[PDB]
């Protein structure tokens, strides 16, 4: 099951019309897998979307006392049921490294800490993450009647989007946390693949240096991530990496080739270990002084031709509504990465390329 996929982050809080437009766009473009967020942590983040999943510790769904709020589990349930109708598979990510939608820092603030990385160490935070994950995995979808645990539309659970632990550059904190939480999920759900959801960073491996010497921090363990050691965890089923040269200190004239070497290096390590690997986020800003479409083509070709299992662009959007609607009727391109099902060269590439699958 090699595939083309994409990402969309708003499937747990937008309307049926918006959700349907992303999923029908995926199906019409030949996108078989969609990576989505399964989290909305913290009162202020839930208030800002009027949608609740984890507003406080031990509170799941809409808290008592709010009328006119949405329940993010009901939105997620709709997305899963609609994806099942359309034959789309979902990878569902369980927490963010980043503050959007609350993230690890929201957990740390609930429990009185002052450092992001306390999320991996504090046993009270670990308890709350496990409690949320068990709640979500065992949730009965109100549209299908089927618990998420038993739902084949869900392809994989992912521990944490873009996991980093800069305060432990030895790598051991995140190896211990990923062992603990991956084994924990397998004890709740023996049916589903489990992956990490991180960006892929290496930790000073002989023979592995950045193209052109740029973004050395992505190769020298700066983020606390030892990708090869994470991949070797028995309860992690496949490797994940992401690719954003424009965020990482790569020069534009090197975006193509730095991403090519990044992809080649991840495939080579995955093949040694003998586990699948997915390039699960990649993007170039629309305004970068490069040919985005030709570089997407090159990166997809390298994943496929070297034996990777999937390539998933960041990100697919559909029609917009309300304040989230541009002059063309689409959810706006707020980060310069949006692709919609239109006549752009990128959308054309994805539709034609998906026919090779």
């Amino acid at each position: 099951f090699r595939f083309i996929g994409s990402n969309n982050y708003y499937m747990h809080y937008k309307s049926n019309r918006m959700i349907d437009s992303v999923l029908e766009s995926a199906r019409d473009m030949g996108i078989k897998v969609l990576r989505i967020w399964g989290f909305l942590d913290g009162e202020s983040y839930c208030r800002d979307k009027n949608t609740y999943m984890h507003p406080e510790p031990g509170v799941f769904g809409v808290p008592e006392g709010i009328s006119n709020a949405q329940n993010g589990f009901e939105r997620l349930d709709y997305t899963i049921a609609k994806a099942k109708e359309l034959g789309i598979k979902l990878i569902i990510v369980l927490v963010n490294n980043w503050d959007d939608f609350g993230g690890m820092n929201q957990y740390v603030r609930w429990f009185g800490g002052t450092h992001h990385d306390d999320f991996y160490r504090d046993e009270r935070i670990k308890e709350e993450y496990k409690k949320y994950v068990s709640f979500l995995i065992n949730h009965v979808n109100v549209y299908t009647g089927v618990p998420y645990r038993e739902e084949p539309t869900i392809m994989a659970w992912e521990l944490a989007n873009e996991l980093r632990c800069e305060t432990d550059k030895s790598g051991n904190t995140l190896v211990e946390w990923v062992k603990e939480m991956s084994s924990y999920i397998k004890s709740l759900d023996p049916n589903h693949l489990v992956a990490v959801g991180d960006e892929g960073f290496f930790s000073n491996y002989e023979g592995f240096k950045p193209y052109g010497g740029e973004a050395e921090w992505a190769y020298n363990g700066w983020s606390g991530v030892d990708w090869k050691k994470l991949l070797s965890i028995e309860t992690v089923d496949f490797g994940t990496f992401h690719l954003y040269p424009s965020h990482w200190g790569v020069s534009p004239e090197n975006y193509a080739q730095w991403g090519a070497k990044w992809i080649e290096d991840h495939i080579k390590i995955a093949k040694e270990i003998g586990k699948p690997v997915v390039l699960e986020e990649y993007g170039i800003p629309k305004s970068a002084p490069v040919n985005r479409t030709a570089i997407y083509r090159l990166w997809n070709d390298l994943v496929y031709d070297l034996g990777g299992d999937g390539a998933m662009f960041w990100m697919l959007a559909g029609i917009g509504e309300g304040s989230d609607r541009d002059e063309r009727g689409y959810y706006p391109d707020y980060d310069g990465f949006r692709i919609v099902n239109d006549d752009s060269p990128e959308a054309e590439l994805i539709r034609e390329y998906a026919k090779l699958f």
